């Protein structure tokens, strides 16, 4: 796309506000364990690694239809204000959990692994397959989107194994990451803090704007008047009384500012 | 909805408001033992029977401060409003955590220090021209709050509240009443409030705290406009959990600290 | 104080250099255990919480007299010293690189001695008058009467576990005001700048820096530093770097000294 | 001695690549790719002989740049100058996996141990091979279980510090060992390198990924790496921790790294 | 020194490159255990605290002769690029050490206390004595430089106990620190991260320049055309099979830029 001048004047800006609920594994808001995974199970061996249905976190994603337009004009994403919602819900140590100090102390708070990422773009987020175990069998849940073939080389980067993030709550985070060789029209940001019982470290404010313009002063350009938003926000595990553990995720809010851009 | 006009200049066009808010950890009566702590934490028998005892639940601190009355005639073409420009805020009493002789569990086979207050930290404050707007979100939709009918929670529960369900909202209008565990700032609203928060979890995590009288937080938005104080009210809210006190037998209580605010405001003309 | 212009020209600047030794509880430089507290003891209950003499860290403080400025008091203005900036450092950080002292040790009596570790508390203040204090304690019933030299309120009340503004003081004596129950009063201290940090936990790694290259600006938002009333400069601090763990598990606070180099300038004010 | 930038058509070029990790099992057609073989421990310092495949090595490639004239009799010549790089660790999200066949938490009821522990991350971009200094924790380490590793032919006590007689160039992928070769700070004037180490036993990995960060390769004088012989040299290592097997056996885990490098033509004196 | 203007023209700049090997206790490069301390021992009581020979880290230092000059002209140190060398050597978990998970897991990596300092000056680093134990007896090693008299007050700052860092591998870190009341003509930078088994956190790059100019734009001025460089870099302890522990140190590289300065 050949990018020309900005369109000036009264109707040249618009904003899109949305939230995405977490996709930790039980993703139906009417059913038990919503906002958590099902209980984590552990493979007996690498060739018998078959996660149960609902124990696998997946990416949240939405495509938002933008106001009608129409050299052509496209919406250009300029900036985003994004927040993790419900951080204070983690201030809860009276749930039915394992507890400290010979059954007398606090319940374990949600703790452990944190994974936080978001992406804003003008087309679907482009994905690269990469897994800790090439033999992982996802057949317990046919709604997951994974490659049809398995190969040893996918424990590294094999560029024959790619996808696009086109469906909410379906692409496992454990085997799909952003493709850094593409995504020219998307901006993504992510972080991982691992370990077993690591303290979650989280912030929330309504005062931070993230600029989405690239080094040339150009934001994501919304092809077919679609804005694509994606994320995942794992805040740790809930540890049940018997030691069974579930992923816990939180929703993410977005407020995206867009402007009209003339293109050739 | 408020159309903002020009700043009123000259002398007397600025004012400052100073206050502190004491912590609301659960034992919130300053005349009783255990003030500034929660009651001992208990743990649910099951997720269906999750009923916190009265006073074991931290809540937000909040106040509405009356500002100097600007308008004798409320039917004038324009009016003057107080606009919050900046705030200096600090947690008070951080040095009180340098205490390891209290009646607590202790290190090294009963020969070492008492356990200092440690574990989960949660710090937030908000300054606005109207009450802080809240979104309900909980780790357990079934939590039963009926042991304390002074708490403000939604009148019905549903599975979906373990995520973001925008049908469950509120406004922070009462001190010591809205549980932190189920109410958070609503990011889809709060156009006229600025809020800042952090959480550091884990079981016995070291508290990491700072205090100074030299830091100013700017409250002006992207357009150079601060919170506008509707009806000459300034709304300040916070929560500062610094960890748990571990008693001799392992029983634990939240510990909170007060927060101080020094807010600078200026007169702004607005359309009436 | 109505602050007017800076005084220019020769001798319009001066510097003050000092250090303050730590006041961890054993505060006599001629005695063993200097720079440490006495052994920490622990209350059996909150109504029998009575620290032993010397187990309680207190603030260090000094007043430094500055060159006199105002012989004439009948004129429209006066001159005050204004503290512009300070270079401050904790001294002796390298002394913590010591794992052969008589301490508990790692790995079934084969490994290193425990280094000094655990709680860190670091604060300093520079002002033109004594640091103003607010009382706040983790236990309102703490009985300080084993050491009557500690400056504490004469009465106890439940409300002092939060902020009760009827319980205030000024830091007017070195090695006497417990850090555990006195903090800076944020509603005052207009003429002081203070900076503090706390890192808690049981055996937490101390994280410490030392350099002679950092200047802290003491000017406020209006460009005005602390103004030294009666030509007095007040400097206060506390620097706890953790606990020494003895062989049997007995523990003592360890503190370090703090160095200060303060730049001051002459400022005209209204009389 | 650099002169001015060349201007005009085809005076800019870009190089895009990735490097797969070299943790020890470096064959993409076999099981356990991107991990080391099981770690073993020496009985004593004089019999410290790592097994074949348990030792991470640097990843490296030389990339051909568009060919320029190299006549040694010319007054000036053109060279490619590397200006900036965008680089990211790939597959960080793969660490969100606690159902692998691993030791597990809470009396065999909790999560599998995630990959955790030591992190080592470094990359380099230069106009010649990365210059290496030998330095080891044990001068007597015996590398003879794998003769494909590049190590010095003689061992000496001084190599537990910096002995400048023990140097190399990073000229082969998967060969190299990280444990005994580091970037030489006394050379590498024509390379930029960046590295970090976080140690400990079960330390949480802390990792970030984004496509929004550009690393400037220009030095204090405004000059980037100059590509001798029209070669661009890219090197890295990204260890993200250990996988802990059911019986406590442990393997290094590494991740690939992506690079996008911008270059421009620079006139130099000859 | 009254500082005047910079000298301009050819040969007004020079650079000095060097490295300093660590002085952890076994400081002979021909012997086993070079770059480590001897095994750490622990006093039975504070009045019988007598470290063994070689278990005590000391500062590394050097004086470098600069090109001869000669108002007078002096060399002024402007900036330094400095790096800890051999960080990657800590990626080694097969040494003869204690190991994880019931003798099946990795050897313990070098871990625990980190201490990092360097100084660049135009005269010797000025030191202040301060110790955790005034009674420490250094007589097992007569090559160490320590005060001849012991006193209780030396557990705080006693300004009657000072020295200058004039000998490599002789001044113990545990009782000598930079004197903040002097060192006007030196820049020093240090950090300590303590604890028992703390993860070392270390960086290495050839892209960072440390500016040595003070608030007045003046760097260290090299008296008698001597440049003084000092450091210590403790990266943790090596834990032997039986639990015996030794300090591990790493060398430090310096590239210092100097310029000619006119002085009165
Ligand atoms: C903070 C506090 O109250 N300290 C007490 C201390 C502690 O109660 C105890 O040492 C635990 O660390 O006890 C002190 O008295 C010790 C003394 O107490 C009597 O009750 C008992 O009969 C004696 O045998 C002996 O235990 C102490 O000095 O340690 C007093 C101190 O106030
Ligand atoms: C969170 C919760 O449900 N708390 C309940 C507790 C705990 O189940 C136990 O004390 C175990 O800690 O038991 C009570 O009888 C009590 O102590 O008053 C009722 C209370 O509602
Ligand atoms: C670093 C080292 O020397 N490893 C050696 C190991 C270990 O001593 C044991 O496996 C204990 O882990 O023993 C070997 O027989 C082996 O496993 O093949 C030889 C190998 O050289
Ligand atoms: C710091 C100290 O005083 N070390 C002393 C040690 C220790 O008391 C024990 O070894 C316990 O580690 O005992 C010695 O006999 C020794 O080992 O050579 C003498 C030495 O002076």
């Amino acid at each position: 796309i050949e990018v020309l001048n900005l369109v000036t004047g009264p109707d040249s800006i618009t904003t899109i506000e949305l939230y995405l609920n977490t996709r930790m594994g039980q993703n139906d808001e009417s059913k038990d364990n919503y906002g958590y995974s099902e209980k984590v199970t552990v493979a007996n061996s690498s060739d018998q690694d078959k996660p149960t249905s609902g124990e696998i976190p997946t990416y949240s994603t939405a495509r938002i239809n933008l106001p009608m337009l129409n050299t052509l004009t496209m919406w250009e994403a300029v900036s985003v204000k994004t927040e993790v919602v419900g951080v204070s819900s983690l201030v809860n140590v009276h749930m039915a959990t394992k507890r400290m100090y010979d059954d007398k102390g606090i319940g374990f708070p949600v703790e452990g692994m944190n994974f936080h990422m978001f992406a804003v773009g003008g087309e679907p987020l482009e994905l690269q397959f990469l897994t800790g175990n090439y033999r992982t069998d996802y057949s317990a849940n046919d709604k997951l989107v994974v490659p049809p073939i398995k190969h040893q080389s996918t424990q590294g980067l094999n560029p024959h194994y790619k996808q696009k993030l086109t469906k909410d709550g379906a692409f496992p985070v454990e085997c799909w990451c952003p493709d850094p060789s593409k995504n020219e029209n998307t901006r993504y940001y992510g972080s991982y803090t691992g370990g077993q019982s690591t303290p979650p470290v989280l912030q929330f404010t309504n005062t931070v704007t993230t600029v989405l313009l690239d080094e040339n002063g150009v934001g994501p350009l919304c092809k077919g008047d679609g804005l694509y938003v994606s994320c995942c926000d794992i805040v740790g595990f809930l540890v049940g009384k018997d030691g069974d553990m579930q992923y816990r995720g939180l929703p993410r809010y977005f407020n995206i500012l867009l402007r009209k851009r003339t293109v050739r």
